């Protein structure tokens, strides 16, 4: 039962929301904050869906919902025990304010004039600042909206607890799942099904139109590596595919793709990108971007006044790099936790980047800040003994550094942060590198310029001596 009036209203329970939520808190002691949440579920963390909770060790992951962390420690996908949150009963009333979850509901209308939104059951709540924390939805291929209803029904788009618990009853039950997408999504359930299926000898199978996995992020020579290491998981692997048509055959889907091949498969798995969920612009007469999609809104995450949008859903103003659209889980952590320092009047812009990470089975993790786009060029410099085992990759634009990868090492985010924020111009990357150190525990070096890509080979004698890069202090 939510209350009439909130002085705080947090549009969206999911990463966003709750960074905000504890940001408020942090800030304002007192605050009352009400989530209002579609889901049923509370706030939780999506990472672990395709990833930690696919390879526990537990028989029962599928119901605790709880994961080991790298570093041993077992831990809920939940981000507070449900205690931690206030009833919305209680939330006008109790002393020094809380957090409340209001679940299964839906604002389906908002007014930015008279700040008030109305909910699908018809409740109408008011607010003295409200946060769009609303993500976004999978999106569909064409080909599968065609196919009709038995078609639609073997099709998961992964995105919700419920998904995985659906998609892991299906890799224990079928003899063949099929991938669409080459994406950080589909390429890590690639990895995850290829390596459950290797016991019961199962086949997965992953398609998309780039030349190999995460070829939107990755140089082309990085991505060929990484594609070979996928189809080490376990995973047959079609690059170049562009899906045509599905229909059934015989109890069985068959994809069909505009190359003339042929795919048959038990169950499908759409993993196509995200659509932001921007339906409540219409209501708000809030401005879409077209060229980016999603709530466009200024450095400080802000749409119009006593309103603002963080995580998948912004479309935001970086000062230093330009206007981007960020749909990673530290983005939303950094940008709920921006907006709700703002929502208390702090008028800070987006300035500590965000950053993101994936792992495609044993021998690929990377960690990533900035404008990582591969069809910027790039200089990658990696750890000679081609094995592009180690190393760090620059993307750069008008001779500046404005995104890093970070190839199998950890712990250097910091350094990657610093390079960001100098933007010089660096006149030899190799140098820059050294501060990365990727040899940390004899022939020469070499490089090579393929196309846009520079691909510096570096010994450990050359990488560890003095370096000339410089830092703006
Ligand atoms: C399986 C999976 C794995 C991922 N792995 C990684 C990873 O390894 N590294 C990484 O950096 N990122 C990863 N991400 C991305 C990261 O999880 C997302 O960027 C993050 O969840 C975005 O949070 P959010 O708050 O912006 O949106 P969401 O988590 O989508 O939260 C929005 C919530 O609001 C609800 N909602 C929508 N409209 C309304 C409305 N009108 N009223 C009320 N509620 C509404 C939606 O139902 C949803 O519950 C992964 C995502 C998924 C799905």
């Amino acid at each position: 039962k939510a209350p009439s009036h909130v002085p705080f209203l947090l549009i969206g329970g999911g990463t966003a929301a709750f960074a905000a939520a504890r940001s408020i808190r942090a800030r304002d002691p007192g605050a009352r904050v009400l989530i209002v949440s579609e889901d049923p579920e509370l706030p939780y963390m999506r990472p672990p869906l395709s990833k930690e909770l696919w390879f526990s060790d537990d028989p029962n992951v599928t119901k605790t919902l709880r994961f080991k962390q790298a570093n041993g420690k077992e831990r809920s996908i939940y981000f507070q025990p449900p205690s931690f949150y206030v009833s919305a009963q209680d939330l006008p009333h109790i002393e020094n304010g809380g957090v409340a979850v209001l679940t299964g509901k839906k604002v389906v209308q908002l007014d930015v004039r008279d700040n008030m939104v109305k909910l699908n059951d018809g409740s109408q709540i008011t607010y003295e600042k409200c946060l769009i924390a609303t993500g976004g939805t999978p999106r569909s291929l064409s080909a599968i909206d065609r196919a009709g209803a038995e078609v639609k029904s073997r099709t998961t788009l992964f995105r919700k607890i419920g998904d995985f618990r659906s998609l892991e009853k299906i890799s224990r039950e079928v003899k063949s799942i099929t991938i669409i997408g080459g994406g950080f999504l589909g390429s890590e359930l690639a990895c995850a099904l290829g390596r459950k299926a290797r016991a019961l000898g199962t086949e997965v199978i992953q398609l998309f139109p780039e030349k190999g996995n995460m070829g939107k992020i990755l140089p082309e020579y990085l991505s060929n590596w990484t594609m070979e290491k996928v189809r080490r998981e376990g995973v047959k692997v079609m690059p170049n595919a562009i899906v045509q048509s599905v229909g059934v055959s015989s109890g069985k889907l068959l994809i069909k793709l505009k190359d003339g091949r042929k795919v048959e498969t038990d169950h499908i798995v759409a993993a196509v990108g995200l659509e932001p969920n921007v339906e409540l612009a219409k209501t708000g007469g809030l401005e879409i971007d077209s060229d980016f999609g999603g709530f466009r809104v200024n450095a400080e995450l802000q749409a119009r006044s006593n309103i603002w949008v963080a995580g998948d859903a912004a479309c935001f103003y970086d000062i230093k790099l330009g206007r981007r659209r960020v749909e990673h889980h530290d983005h939303a952590v950094v940008s709920g936790r921006l907006a709700g320092e703002n929502m208390t009047g702090a008028a800070k812009p987006y300035w500590h980047q965000s950053m993101f990470w994936s792992d495609l089975g044993p021998d690929v993790g990377y960690e990533a800040i900035g404008l990582v786009d591969s069809s910027l060029p790039t200089v990658g410099v990696f750890a000679k003994a081609e094995d592009y085992g180690k190393g760090v990759i620059f993307y750069l634009r008008d001779k500046v550094v404005v995104g890093i990868v970070l190839w199998n090492i950890f712990n250097r985010m910091p350094i990657a942060r610093k390079i960001i924020k100098d933007g010089e111009q660096h006149e030899d990357l190799n140098e820059v590198a050294k501060l990365f150190n990727i040899h940390e525990d004899g022939s020469m070096s070499y490089c090579r310029q393929e196309g846009k890509d520079r691909i510096i080979f570096v010994t450990k004698e050359d990488h560890e001596t003095p370096s000339s890069a410089e830092l703006v202090a």
